[PDB]
């Protein structure tokens, strides 16, 4: 049974600085107000915020993030998402620093239903270097899926109106989650994107604090004072040329609400990575983000892989999580006498299953990326470029691949919001 779904997705792109929570929240309401006043405005069904959307990201010590940590059902970020969900009758997902009853710190993203109550709270599974500064904990449950009850969004292919309800299988990934584990794991693993293919995720939500390539990540540079001081000046000039403060743009909102302007398919070159053109998206990262969702992309060589059975040992050998992850402190292949369960036949490697060359073929999935913009510590330039994508499964490792639809993107250095009417199909 096919089921056409029309989802109205809104993405908020912010430039939060540490210590400006009230100011950021105030700017957020300013953005949302401007959105509703758009000529082509329509009420969103789901609103996504970036990673640590209100508090800032670059925390250097545990004591520095402590004044901004909250419980999953308490604090500014929760009340914000709650008020938004009650004012727009929508789902609201926002990234926030979390503290539980056991006084453990997480990099989390809470979800609030239209009734103004949280239904889920995802924690960051793969941690970035900055998380180590305040001793962030890995998600003990690893990658997770959760249902989202959408009303008046679904319809049969014969019907002329989306009057039916649909429970979409959603999944949240945060920044590093897309990257290989600790930047050490093989590139071909594609942990998060494979997880979504394995568990048949229909809606993918990604709050991000993703970086622009011009940022300083060299470890020997950061810990060499004369090298670091010389490195900071290179970034300061790039922001000064663009007529912006060192922290980046704030208060000036780029709005793409209701339009259907798609993002041009562009291959990655030496110019697409430069930090210029604030209203334009970082196509170097856009292409990279798409590449990290390889199992959703069409790849011609999958036929040769399936008939020669090259990935069978990889599929059967594939574990749920990396063996040294927090996931394997609680939970726990043959070729024996045990039968093959359905979950095994759902497992994939490089988008290939045991029964299909390309498992996702014929399916639809929606990718929503909320990435922050701006600059922190005078070393870290966030890529912004928030956007919405669609994997059609119809039969190039970048945006040139037409198995993914670029439904729109925001600027790489401007606060703002993008709304898109997303249409796709599921199966019930």
């Amino acid at each position: 049974t096919k089921l056409l779904v029309s989802l109205k997705v809104l993405v908020i792109q912010l430039n939060p600085q540490i210590g400006q929570v009230d100011q950021t929240i105030k700017r957020t309401w300013s953005i949302l107000d401007k959105v509703t006043k758009s000529a082509t405005y329509v009420k969103p069904d789901i609103i996504l915020f970036p990673e640590f959307a209100l508090t800032g990201y670059s925390f250097h010590a545990r004591k520095d993030i402590l004044p901004y940590v909250t419980k999953k059902d308490e604090g500014p970020s929760f009340e914000l998402a709650k008020s938004i969900s009650e004012k727009f009758q929508c789902y609201t997902i926002i990234g926030y620093p979390e503290e539980d009853d056991e006084q453990k710190l997480y990099n989390s993203a809470l979800v609030v239903n239209p009734q103004g109550g949280q239904i889920f709270n995802y924690r960051k599974t793969f941690l970035y270097d900055t998380e180590m500064n305040w001793d962030c904990e890995e998600n003990p449950e690893g990658f997770q899926t959760f249902p989202m009850d959408f009303s008046k969004c679904a319809k049969l292919s014969n019907e002329d109106s989306y009057n039916r309800d649909v429970t979409l299988k959603a999944s949240i990934g945060i920044c590093m989650d897309l990257s290989p584990y600790k930047f050490m794991a093989p590139f071909n693993h594609f942990e998060f994107s494979s997880f979504c293919v394995d568990n048949n995720v229909e809606l993918i939500l990604c709050p991000m604090a993703w970086l622009n390539s011009t940022s300083i990540t060299d470890k020997q540079t950061l810990h060499n004072n004369s090298l670091l001081e010389a490195a900071k000046n290179k970034i300061a000039f790039a922001l000064k040329e663009q007529g912006l403060p060192l922290a980046g743009s704030q208060g000036i909102y780029q709005l793409k609400i209701g339009d259907s302007q798609r993002t041009p398919r562009v291959p990655s070159d030496d110019s697409t990575s430069e930090y210029k053109d604030m209203d334009e998206p970082d196509m170097s990262n856009v292409n990279y983000w798409i590449l990290r969702f390889f199992p959703f992309l069409y790849f011609k060589l999958r036929i040769n892989w399936f008939k020669n059975s090259s990935l069978i040992e990889s599929i059967l050998g594939k574990t749920r999580m990396p063996l040294d992850h927090e996931y394997y402190k609680d939970g726990k292949l043959l070729d024996s006498e045990e039968v093959i369960k359905d979950t095994v036949l759902e497992k994939t490697f490089l988008g290939t299953s045991l029964g299909q060359p390309w498992k996702f073929q014929g399916k639809n999935a929606i990718l929503v990326l909320a990435n922050r913009c701006g600059t922190e510590d005078g070393t870290t330039i966030f890529a912004g470029s928030s956007g919405i994508y669609k994997f059609n499964g119809k039969k190039s490792l970048d945006s040139l691949n037409e198995s993914v639809e670029l439904l729109g993107n925001l600027g790489k250095g401007l606060e703002g919001a993008i709304l898109r009417e997303v249409q796709f199909e599921v199966f019930r």
